[PDB]
């Protein structure tokens, strides 16, 4: 049996993420952005962190690799609105897609990856990297599904030695999220399930 916190995390990381490329900025105020997607929908995205406050101005193009906070709505005016959190980056692509070095250990023993995607974007928000890492863990490695896989961490080590890390027993700390990083500067990503 697992506790209620672990159940919320299983629901959160087992659903998917929203992906929109080449969207256009309509408005950008403190803590949010109103974006128009190519398919005609509108995205209302919140940015709770003072360290990651997108500075894109009206008219600029951006990419979305984000998560919805609630069900989308059809309004009176007939617009389709998405409610998402974080995940806005520039539209730059890498010369050729790369494979991010992810090594996973479950109870100290190595656990091989299955369906770990390649990435063609130059920069990804840290919350998006968090979603991808944890999603692979819940779908392929059993994270949050039983009581013996409820904690651990993931750690990204950059070429200069600086690191980013998240505790798997808690939801990603959106309120203190750091700015998006260039994925081609990541030396290693390790994930351990206790």
């Amino acid at each position: 049996s697992t506790n209620d916190n672990i159940k919320d995390l299983l629901d959160w990381y087992s659903s998917g993420s929203d992906t929109f490329t080449n969207s256009e900025v309509l408005d950008n105020s403190l803590g949010s952005m109103r974006i128009k997607n190519t398919d005609g929908s509108i995205s209302l995205i919140i940015f709770p962190s003072p360290y990651y406050s997108p500075a894109f101005t009206k008219g600029e193009k951006v990419d979305l690799n984000t998560k919805r906070t609630k069900k989308s709505q059809h309004t009176s005016e007939g617009t389709y609105i998405h409610f998402q959190i974080s995940g806005v980056t520039n539209t730059e692509k890498l010369p050729t897609p790369i494979e991010l070095p992810l090594k996973v250990k479950v109870h100290g023993k190595d656990s091989p990856l299955k369906y770990w995607p390649k990435f063609d974007k130059k920069q990804l928000a840290i919350s998006a990297l968090d979603f991808e890492i944890r999603h692979q863990l819940t779908q392929i490695h059993g994270l949050y599904r039983s009581s013996d896989k409820t904690g651990g961490y993931w750690k990204i080590t950059m070429n200069d030695g600086s690191t980013y890390q998240s505790d798997l027993s808690k939801k990603f700390e959106y309120n203190t999220e750091k700015p998006p990083i260039n994925i081609d500067e990541i030396k290693t990503i390790e994930a351990e399930i206790n």
